[PDB]
């Protein structure tokens, strides 16, 4: 699974050249391309020379449910007036 | 960095299966399963969520990476 960058992607190992973990990013080098990124969703702590593999995914963050629904009715309403 | 170019959408547990560890949320309406490994805290049924897109990643074997990336090479110099 991990493989897959998306579902018809292979995820190119990808050497880390950079952490700051102050500013949650870290830079990696893809076939030699620098890129820097949010760490956010880096599943171990890393380090310059660490190969990984990258996919677009997310995790789920819990949300105050009287914070939800208060700002639903917003959502519905924008989906009302751009679709 | 990504997750900045949308707004994530408070979306509710609507089932939760402990046996294969999934659950499913609503988002408007529409309900997906996803794995309860992704939780970044303990979720329950009726609880909502905000997800929090972006990069994934994943620590490889440095030696299996390097060994790999050869093969990678190759087809780019076929393809590209």
């Amino acid at each position: 699974e991990n493989l897959y960058f998306q579902g018809m992607c292979l995820s190119i190992p990808s050497q880390v050249v950079a952490v700051d973990n102050e500013r949650q990013s870290v830079t990696v080098d893809t076939l030699g391309v620098r890129r820097d990124v949010s760490s956010h969703l880096m599943t171990e702590p890393l380090a310059i020379g660490d190969y990984v593999l990258i996919h677009i995914g997310f995790v789920m963050n819990k949300i105050d449910r009287n914070d939800a629904l208060q700002s639903l009715e917003l959502y519905q309403e924008i989906v009302s007036k751009l679709e």
